[PDB]
């Protein structure tokens, strides 16, 4: 359950190494994680799509998991270039996306710009309207608001994240998961981030969240993704939890009434990293949804 019974493969993308899980055969299901996780996040979900007869492909984002740590800024722009390049390197086509957090932004953008290549999209705790973009820190509540302001403040964020590893050591196990992560699980999540410098991607990601218009690029991407989501005819699947974080009940209710061709699966108690609290419901869910829809790209 904390076990990771997958070998990883490596491929060169834009001069750097991307590590990835590659299991099964045939139609690809591409799993995209966010901050501060890796392909490890999907370890208990992957076996469900493989047994359903699909090829499970789960890369580690650049600078994360077992992927390379190049001297780059790790902005949204950077991450999309490596993931698009990864898709190209593997020649992935007729894709089902399974996406979370910043992975949802990268994933939806890819579907948006390549509608001929994406069969279907499963997502959860996504950075997408109506919840995103955020108008202000105040709009995030008395906990997340000041926390993200801190992360986005010079010196403060560096001390918290680079020196303290706060995203990995606190936000992930304490705020983002209902159950207690085991020692083996925490070891896996901290393994890519033993040094100050290595932690940069976990600091840059909260600095990418579009709040009060900043930064402009991520804001534009999230808004255009929202337009794609409301207009796209392709089969979609949403997992959500109570109370949730990016997607509380009223956000889900809105999405369920307005997104075309959307299946919604409540998983019970959870906040953000739903895969840790309900991997089997999520796994069974994706497989069942694929069995009924058999989605293919036009
Ligand atoms: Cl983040
Ligand atoms: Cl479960």
């Amino acid at each position: 359950s904390s076990e990771f019974p997958f070998a990883k493969r490596t491929v060169e993308v834009e001069g750097a190494t991307i590590a990835y899980v590659d299991e099964g055969s045939g139609q690809p299901v591409l799993f995209l994680h966010g901050n501060p996780t890796s392909s490890y996040l999907w370890r208990n979900i992957i076996p469900y799509v493989v047994a359903a007869g699909y090829r499970a492909v789960a890369p580690d984002l650049i600078g994360m998991g077992d992927s390379a740590k190049p001297d780059i800024e790790y902005r949204l722009q950077d991450h999309v270039a490596y993931m698009d390049g990864f898709i190209d390197a593997l020649g992935l086509d007729d894709m089902v996306l399974v996406i979370h957090d910043w992975g949802s932004v990268i994933g939806m953008r890819h579907a948006r710009l390549n509608p001929d290549r994406v069969a279907a999209v499963a997502f959860m705790e996504a950075l997408v309207p109506p919840a995103l973009p955020m108008p202000s820190y105040e709009a995030m509540g008395p906990q997340l608001g000041p926390l993200f302001r801190d992360l986005r403040t010079a010196d403060v964020g560096e001390k918290m994240v680079l020196d303290g590893n706060f995203f990995v050591e606190t936000i992930l196990p304490e705020m983002g998961v209902v159950r207690s992560l085991s020692e083996a699980e925490m070891a896996a999540y901290r393994a890519p981030f033993p040094t100050r410098q290595s932690r940069l991607p976990t600091l840059q990601w909260p600095r990418e969240v579009p709040i009060g218009g900043e930064p402009a690029f991520a804001e534009a991407e999230v808004l255009k993704n929202g337009e794609w989501l409301m207009a796209s005819p392709i089969p979609k699947l949403l997992f959500h939890a109570e109370p949730g974080a990016l997607a509380p009940k009223p956000v889900v209710d809105y999405l369920s009434e307005n997104v075309p061709n959307l299946e919604v699966r409540f998983v019970g108690a959870g906040t953000h990293f739903l895969q840790e609290d309900h991997p089997h419901l999520i796994g069974q869910g994706i497989a069942d949804w694929l069995r009924r829809n058999k989605p293919h790209a036009s």
